[PDB]
């Protein structure tokens, strides 16, 4: 029984590079998972620009790219998006797309995918003469290069319908997905994201709902992890909301992860532990591992001859802290979720030091600065640490995160020293606010802060 | 005579990646610069943990990337920072170094250097039994290195006191300078930054008064468009405050760039054109020219038949607009520094809306807001544009100056209501305030901003 069980670089901004690709080919191996769907929105030769063949250096590039996920034994699979321009019912469009997989072929490829998502429904007049619809027109191109590349083993093609909420009417009833398992060639996987683009859980019975419309177990196109929709947001949370019971319902499971590619070792290690779980998959335990093997990846003078280089090291504790603050869509992590509470509470009822209330206020605002703490010792350690290829992955996060947690450590400490004092607290005397550098922060500084 | 020009890729930072390096090489040949000065400060085996080999993965890149230096006509330096942890008058501390220097020449490497900079000026115990100062420890491994290597071509020197203000007690006074000049061979080079860090202007007097005690004629690293210090700096400006009357007086010129790869197009571009201007260089001619180039890098069916992808192009405004808000360390570009005066203006002028003097109010806050307007549609032309991955560098510094132009817009026009609406205005009410992502989106909410 084949499972297709892996990454796909599926997201908007900088797609990762040679080295990064290669790393993630040893990775997947050594954690038993199999396949790579090669989808950057970005590369614009594969959606805007499809049209236009591989470059020279372009060519040698995926070639490297192809012989490495060769070398690691990861099923490389070439993805194109023509939807955005494509006449289906043109000849010279159909036989370009050709053109453009036998390139790619010739580099080593030998599976593909076609995709259709992010897509205007509405198709030209010259579509419309052709096709009773939108899906007769994809599965009819989908079909055609299918068996023109010699109906490869691994095909896949993603629907414009790629989850419950994109489906119309509704997931049983859309005639897109009806025509879809209709006439799509049986050996061609179909993929499908769950109830939602982001699936905060994908349940049994929706897998039984889809599986049904479109005649067969689908390949789950994963988008737990992923983060190309806010700048601002990073999870490093374990893989949640999806049963083991959906293996023997699945096709396959390929990972759409968070742009910054070292910050994809906890969403890719639980997702391989979910995989060989054996039906039974805990994403607390699974976090604990991940975060375990994640800190291997952070690591002689006499008394009168100069000490070596040394910095305090990374701890697990410091990693289960950051995992906590950038964790899931859906949810922070416990020790993430508490300090935010701790926060609300104390500032909603620091009324009472402005009996056993008061204490009560005290002893959670000394707990709180500890909190506040041991994130600038997790900043400092990761600041400090021997791998700076996984810090600079995710500087700009933990910058950030420790930044508002300084004025929030103040601010808490002020609201401490009310009873001694009449001083003012003032987010322009904050260092956050005052230093901040550029055009930018001129401007922000003459913002009515206060 | 031969004159090093190019790029120093040393930062505090993510180094750049193999396809970045590679590309850097073609535009310095088609540019006709000729040197890269390999020195990471995050390349952990560069500095840091000097002592260590590459790895087998790690020797592999490097080999590829010296092959892609060599097929381009550039020359590669390879610079090593053993003085954060070195014992100088250790034996089996000079191999070391001759043995990683070695690794790096068996993957190709012709050129090399030794960087002395950002490291504390005292000597462990033993250094100072064998080493009059500092100096003299750093010259006399130096002078093994060079000669060890069989005296290259280019081999290059970072001193400790590396700028004017780094001197100690001043550049023709300083003891640590006088050891270099006199006692550094000959043909190894001396870095220098110039008065500062990071100078505003190089004056030739500068480089007569350091060439006195360093007995040559320097390789300027220059640190005009580098970021590393700030986060939220970044400097899309011309090569500024060094005259093309330097050239005669250096052994070269290497800029050391923002950390963010595609934003250092005008930082090379401009000093490619002061390198070759012939003695006249203008920052505002060679602006022009860069932004100019630089807007190529960001680019039949039938009637019932479904239209190509086509997107509304970046203009030469938008790059002029762009440059002029990242522009140089000591200043904003023009359209920058205009667009800050008349927020200055009409914030310290709006009790007079709160008669000729409520028009002039009135005319630059409308002349404002379409100035805010014109920063949205540069920031959504390159976000939509060909080469997304341009902006993919830019992002954090265009999301930002975009999200303070919208907040300060706003406020400019709560300002122009203040005599008829009584709505108070309140940054919490603000989109990137409130709409602000993840867990530290939350905590800032709960700030006390407006009191
Ligand atoms: C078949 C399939 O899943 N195709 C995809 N293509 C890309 F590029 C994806 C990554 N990003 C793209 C941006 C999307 O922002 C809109 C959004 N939808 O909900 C939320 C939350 N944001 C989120 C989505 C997760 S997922
Ligand atoms: C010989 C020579 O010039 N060597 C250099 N090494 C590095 F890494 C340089 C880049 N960066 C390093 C960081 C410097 O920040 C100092 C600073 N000032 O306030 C704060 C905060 N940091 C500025 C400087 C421009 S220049």
């Amino acid at each position: 029984r084949r499972f297709l069980c892996g990454v796909v670089e599926g997201f908007y901004g900088r797609p990762w590079v040679m080295e990064q690709r290669k790393e993630l080919f040893r990775r997947l191996q050594k954690w038993e998972l199999n396949t790579y769907l090669y989808a950057p929105k970005d590369d614009y030769k594969h959606r805007m620009f499809w049209r236009e063949m591989y470059s020279v250096e372009e060519a040698e590039q995926l070639m490297t790219l192809i012989s490495a996920a060769r070398e690691y034994e990861i099923e490389f699979i070439y993805a194109i998006s023509p939807g955005l321009d494509i006449t289906f019912s043109n000849p010279k469009e159909v036989s370009t797309l050709k053109r453009k997989l036998d390139q790619v072929s010739q580099f080593g490829c030998r599976s593909f995918a076609l995709l259709f998502d992010d897509i205007d429904h509405n198709m030209c007049a010259a579509d419309k003469e052709v096709f009773s619809s939108f899906a007769h027109a994809q599965v009819s191109i989908t079909n055609e290069i299918y068996q023109y590349l010699g109906e490869p083993e691994t095909f896949l093609f993603c629907p414009t319908e790629y989850c419950g909420t994109f489906c119309y009417p509704n997931v049983s009833q859309s005639p897109y997905l009806r025509t879809v398992g209709e006439k799509l060639l049986p050996g061609i996987e179909v993929l499908w994201t769950g109830p939602k683009v982001v699936s905060k859980e994908i349940p049994v019975e929706s897998i039984e709902e889809v599986s049904k419309i479109i005649k067969r177990a689908p390949v789950i196109w994963d988008n737990i992890h992923a983060n190309d929709y806010d700048q601002k947001r990073l999870f490093l949370g374990p893989y949640k909301g999806r049963s083991t019971e959906l293996i023997p319902r699945l096709k396959g499971v390929l990972t759409n992860p968070n742009c910054e590619f070292e910050a994809n070792y906890v969403a890719i290690h639980t997702l391989a532990t979910w995989y060989k779980s054996n039906m039974n998959y805990s994403p607390q335990m699974a976090l604990k591992l991940a975060l375990t093997e994640w800190l291997q990846e952070f690591g002689d003078p006499g008394p009168n001859e100069k000490p070596l280089y040394t910095a305090e090291p990374v701890t697990l504790e410091d990693l289960q802290l950051l995992a906590d603050l950038f964790y899931l869509p859906y949810e922070h992590g416990p020790k993430g979720a508490q300090m935010l509470r701790e926060f609300q509470w104390l500032r909603a009822n620091s009324s009472v030091v402005s009996s056993e209330k008061i204490e009560e206020w005290r002893s959670r605002a000394a707990k709180f600065e500890e909190m506040c703490g041991l994130v600038m010792g997790m900043f400092t350690r990761l600041s400090n640490c021997a791998n700076r290829t996984i810090l600079y992955d995710m500087y700009s996060y933990v910058w950030d995160i420790k930044s508002i947690m300084s004025m929030v450590k103040s601010f808490v400490q002020w609201l401490g020293e009310r009873s001694h004092s009449s001083a003012q607290f003032l987010i322009g005397d904050q260092e956050p606010w005052a230093f901040r550098g550029g055009l930018a922060g001129e401007f922000q500084r003459l913002l009515p802060i206060d």
